[PDB]
């Protein structure tokens, strides 16, 4: 019969791999279908490269792809329309930003499987022990709090610690950190969903000098090479008071053997004042059927089993990924285990998307050089005033005679 082979995911970041390899090798027993999993690198971005290896190739070797929020009006060519396969009332299961989110010139190229919004995690443990009682709301209090923890135990002895820790690596992350320091300064969207490039401000160049100052200061000068994983190690084995980072760490750090299970917290990224908008960055990934599958039929009934009520919540249960399903964020199970998830729903909606929309099928040429401009500053090369200058050159150029 049959083999349905899937690309998802990475066995190189926590739990997520080797989870869903687990979850496709249960769709295979149940349904009598043999399944092999391919995996992926780390970084989205290189994902993408090595998935545009098997579409340039129309190659039948993947049946089902696991893709990024950013990617539908890329990737769509490659998909096959899932629109056919449900019924609407199926479809309103999901929210419906991410299906939307999802639909290209009226193709639904995949369906919503985990979403994903930056969030701050606090040491609850360092704090109380500072006599702070709340974890910072503004970018001037994260700083604060982190000089005066760290100089406090580096005295005690701790030579690993650090104030912060994020991900300042040049890739698709960096862009995501750096959405969310330039909305939280009232910067705007660095493109906004009508097209306007609107990064050359001083708003954003504020926020990305802000940046620059934590490196070596407050963050490791090695910040500039963090990822998500190189982030949460830094964070988990108890060497940094704060950390930027997707929900997945969460459950990560609570898990028995973890030097810092039940000692922290999570809550909204802090902003430049009481009235900057809120920012976190909206990811999340998406379950694609191949346009090159020849079995589509079997890979759809993969698809939608993966997307399930269950399996969904399989994920906020034990990986503490975030369900597309409005009806699982008042699940009971799925509550006791990450409560949090109630609390920080409202960001979770409110989450600030990247400009794939705008950008399209450019929108990785477009990353590109955000996360470049913006390492740039990190490092001390360029100012941010500069940055956002060279910034909107570049994307000018890149967008010149992009439509919608
Ligand atoms: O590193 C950036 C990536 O991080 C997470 O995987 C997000 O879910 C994804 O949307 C984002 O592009
Ligand atoms: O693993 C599938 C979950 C079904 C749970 C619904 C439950 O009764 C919510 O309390």
């Amino acid at each position: 019969g049959p083999v349905i082979r899937v690309a998802g995911d990475s066995t190189a970041v926590g739990e997520g791999g080797r989870w869903m390899k687990e979850m496709v090798e249960a769709w295979g027993k149940k349904t009598g279908t043999r399944v092999e999993y391919i995996d992926s690198p780390a970084d989205t971005n290189d994902r993408l490269a090595l998935y545009q290896q098997y579409w340039a190739a129309r190659s039948p070797d993947v049946d089902v792809y696991m893709i990024d929020v950013i990617w539908p009006g890329i990737v769509a060519p490659h998909a096959l329309d899932l629109k056919p396969y449900l019924t609407e009332a199926e479809l309103k299961e999901f929210f419906p930003r991410i299906v939307q989110n999802n639909t290209i010139r009226g193709k639904l190229t995949s369906l919503p499987f985990f979403t994903d919004a930056g969030i701050l995690y606090y040491r609850k443990d360092l704090l109380e022990k500072y006599g702070y009682t709340s974890p910072p709301r503004t970018w001037n209090e994260l700083e604060q709090m982190a000089e005066r923890v760290m100089e406090g135990e580096r005295r005690a002895g701790n030579r690993d610690f650090w104030g912060f820790v994020f991900q300042g690596k040049p890739y698709e992350g960096l862009t995501c950190d750096a959405l969310e320091w330039i909305y939280s300064h009232g910067g705007g969207r660095i493109v906004e969903p009508d097209g306007t490039i609107s990064v050359n401000n001083g708003r954003a160049a504020l926020a990305l000098n802000r940046a620059h100052g934590w490196v070596g200061r407050i963050a490791p000068q090695g910040v500039t090479s963090y990822a998500e994983e190189e982030a949460r190690n830094v964070w988990q084995q108890g060497n940094s008071l704060f950390m930027r980072n997707w929900p997945y760490a969460y459950a990560l750090g609570q898990a028995e053997g973890s030097p810092i299970r039940g000692k922290f917290g999570v809550t909204v990224l802090p902003k430049a004042s009481a009235d900057a908008p809120n920012a976190a960055t909206l990811g999340g990934w998406q379950l694609m059927v191949s346009a090159y599958s020849r079995y589509p039929k079997e890979a759809v009934d993969l698809v939608k089993y993966l997307a399930s009520y269950e399996v969904q919540k399989d994920n906020a249960v034990r990986l503490s990924r975030l369900p597309t399903r409005p009806a699982l964020y008042t699940d009971r199970d799925v509550l006791a285990r990450n409560p949090w998830f109630r609390d920080l729903l409202p960001v979770f909606q409110n989450a600030v998307s990247r400009p794939s929309d705008v950008a399209g099928a450019r929108y990785n040429q477009v990353s590109e050089a955000i996360w470049t401009e913006v390492h740039s500053v990190l490092t001390g090369r360029k100012k941010g005033e500069q940055a956002v200058r060279d910034l909107e050159a570049r994307i000018r150029r890149i967008l010149r005679h992009h439509h919608h």
